[PDB]
C-alpha cells in the first residue's frame, strides 16, 4: 500500500488541494473575528474548521508513512507538526491561548507554498551571523537592567522596580520609543543625572544596532 | 488632418504649454486654500479651473487621436486619462472626496516631465522585488491582527476590537509609534503577558524590515 | 605692501591666531549663557566680544586684498564674509535674532580647519544627487498639504487648517513622531476613514526615503 | 616561581576558572535584585560576593607578574584592572554608585572570552572613521544649543533654560523622540515661528546621520 498513498501524498493535486484549504480557513479565521458573522454562521464553521483538523492530521499521518525518519528532520514538517499538535488540544481546559493559538495554522501557507519557504529561508539564514551581536547586546541588557532596577526601581517601581520590569523599560528606550518625556525627564524630576545612564546607554544600542545592520549588507 | 495634429501634439510648444498649465494650476490650487483669497478672486479661480479643465480633455482627446491603442498601454497617459476624469465628475453629487481627489492632477507635473518619469519609475521597479516580503508580511500581519482580535478585543476595543482595529494598532506599533506607554503598558495593567505578544511581534517585523532595505540595497 | 600683507595673510601664525580666537569665542559664548557669569564678567566679555568682532572685519578686509575676485568665488570665504557681516549690524534695531545669530560664527571653526571642510564638503556633495527625489518630495508634501487643509481643516484647524500648519503636520507624520495616538485617532473620532488618507501617505514617504538613503549608498 | 605560576595562570584551567565565576556571580547578581531571595539567601551571596571579589583580586595580582608592563598595555586587561578595583572600594562612604557600578565586572565576560574581544573589537575599530563626523556634530550642537538658551530659556525652562538642558533637549529632538507634541507645538503656542529652528535643525541632523550609516557601510 506504500507506494500507491506514497503516489496520493506526494500528488501535485494533493498539495494543492491542502493550499486550496489554507487559504479556506484563514478567510474562515477572519469571518470568526466577527461577533455578528458568529450569531448567524457560527455551528457552521466550527463544524468546518474541527473537520479541516481531522484533514489535517490525516495528512500528517499520511505524510509519516512517506518520509518516516526523514520527516522529524525537516523544518518545516516539524513546524506543520507541532502547529497541527496544537490545534488538536481540546477546545478546553488548560490554557485559552491554545484556542487562539490555533490560528498559527496557517503559518502553513509560507510551509506548503514554495519561494515563501525560500524567502522565510532566506531570512532566518541571517541570524547566525547576528548571535555574537545579539549574545553581546543581551548581555550588555542584563547588565544595565540590573543597574537601573537598583538605580531607579525604590522610587519608579511600576518602570524599575523588578529585572523584568527594568528589561521592559530598557527594551523602550532602545526603540527609542517616548524615552525622553516618558521616563528620562520623570526620573530627572528626583535623579537629576539619570541622563548619565540613559544617553550612553541610547548611544551604545543604537550604535551597535547599525553596526548589526551594516553586517547584514555585506554578507 | 490626422498628420496636421500629430505635428500639433507632438510639438515641444504643446507640452510646454501644458506644463505651464499646470504650474499655474497648481499655484492656484494653493491659493483656493485661502478662505481670504476666495472672498476676492474666488469667482476668478472656479472659472480659470473649468478653463484647464477643458483645455486638458480636449489635450487627452487630442492626444489619443494621434495614438490610438499605444495610448491605453501607456501607464503615464492612462494615468492623465484617469485623473482628468476624477475632474470631469461635475462639482455635486455623490462623494466629496472626488472633489478634494482633484488635487492629483497636479501629478501630472511628474507625468509631463521627464527626470521624475525617471525617478518615479527608477522607484517603483523596486517594488517588484519587493513583492515576495511584502506577501510574507501580510500574510504575519493578517495572523497576528486576527489573535489579537481575540485575545485583547472584550477589553480593549478602540485598539483590537475589531479585526481592522487590529491591523491599524499593529500598524501602529510596528512604525513603532508610542507603542509602550500608548498602547501595551497599558494593555499589561489587564493582561500581564501581553510583553509576549508585542516584543516577539516587534522583532519579527522590525528585523524583516531590515532585511527588505539590505535587499533593496542590493537590487 | 601688498606681498607684505600677503607674507602675513597666508601666514600659518595668522591661520592659527584666527583659530585661537574662534574657539577662545566659542568657550565665551558657553559662558554668556550663565546668568551668574554674566552677572560677575558680563563687561568683561562684552568688550572681548567686539574685540573679536574688530579683529575679524580686519581679517576679512586683509584677506580680501590678497584675494579680490578669487574670495568671492570662495564658498568658504563667501560665508565668513556673510557671517561677521551679521555680527556687525548693531546690538540693537530689527530683529534681534541677528544677537543670537551672532553665534553662526563658530561655523568659521568648519572654515579656518580642513579635514572639517573635507567633511562638510563630503556631505554637501551628495545632494546634487538627491534633487530629483527632494523635489518629487516636495511636490508630493505639497499635493497632500492640499488635501489635508481641505479635507480636514474645518474641524481640526490645529493641524491643518492651514497650508502651512498641514506642511507642518505632514512632516510630523513623516518623522513618525507620535501620529498614530497624536493625529489620525483624534482626526478619525470624526473621520473614521481618515487612515485611507495616511497610511499610504506613510508608506510612499517612508519607501522614498529609504530610496534616498540606498541611493546615497551607491553613490 | 615565576614559571610555575605563569603555568599556572595562562593555564585552560585558569581562563575557564575565571569564566565559571563570572557566568556564576553575574547569576547570583540577578537575584540580590530580589528582596525576595535577599531575606533568605543574603548572606550567603554576600559572601559569595567577597569571595569571588578576593580570588579576582589574586587573579589580577598573578596576572600582572606574567606579565609586567606588556599587561598595562593591553585594553582588556587594564579593564579589568579598573573593573576589579571600582568592586574594592568599600561597601560604604563617598557614593553608593560604586556599589551599583560593581556590576560591570559582568563586561569580563566579554573580556575573558575571544569571539566577544573579536565582536567588540569589530565595533570598536568602527569609532576612529567616525571622528570628523562626531565631531562636526558636537560644534554643531553645542552651536544650537547655545542659540536655544537665548531663544526659549526664558518662557521655557525646564526644556532650554540651561546650556546642558538644550543640549538634552536637543538630544532627544534629534532622536525624533516626541519632539512635535513633546517641544515644538508647545513652543509655536509663544513663538510662531520656532519652527524655522527646529525643522532645519531636524534636515541636518538626520542627513549627517544617514551618511555616518553610509560611511560605516563603506569601511
Amino acid at each position: 500500500m506504500y507506494l500507491r498513498i506514497t503516489n496520493i501524498v506526494e500528488s501535485s493535486f494533493f498539495t494543492k488541494f491542502i493550499i486550496y484549504l489554507i487559504v479556506l480557513n484563514g478567510i474562515t479565521m477572519g469571518l470568526e473575528t466577527s461577533k455578528t458573522f458568529m450569531q448567524s454562521f457560527g455551528v457552521y464553521t466550527t463544524l468546518f474548521n474541527q473537520i479541516v483538523i481531522t484533514i489535517f492530521t490525516i495528512e500528517i499521518i499520511l505524510r509519516i508513512y512517506v518520509h518516516r525518519i526523514s520527516f522529524f528532520k525537516d523544518p518545516w514538517s516539524l513546524f506543520d507538526f507541532f502547529v497541527v499538535a496544537i490545534s488538536l488540544v481540546p477546545t478546553s481546559s488548560g490554557f485559552e491561548i491554545l484556542r487562539v493559538l490555533r490560528v498559527l495554522r496557517l503559518f502553513r501557507l509560507v510551509t506548503a507554498v514554495p519561494q515563501m519557504r525560500k524567502i522565510v529561508s532566506a531570512l532566518i539564514s541571517v541570524i547566525p551571523g547576528m548571535l555574537s551581536v545579539i549574545a553581546l547586546m543581551t548581555l550588555f541588557f542584563y547588565i544595565f537592567a540590573i543597574m537601573a532596577t537598583q538605580l531607579f526601581g525604590e522610587r519608579f517601581p511600576e518602570w524599575f522596580g523588578t529585572l523584568g520590569e527594568s528589561f521592559y523599560t530598557l527594551f523602550q528606550v532602545m526603540t527609542l520609543d517616548d524615552w525622553s518625556d516618558g521616563i528620562v525627564r520623570p526620573l530627572m524630576e528626583v535623579y537629576p543625572y539619570a541622563w548619565v545612564f540613559f544617553i550612553p546607554f541610547i548611544f551604545v544600542v543604537t550604535f551597535v544596532m547599525i553596526n548589526l545592520v551594516v553586517a547584514i549588507c555585506v554578507d
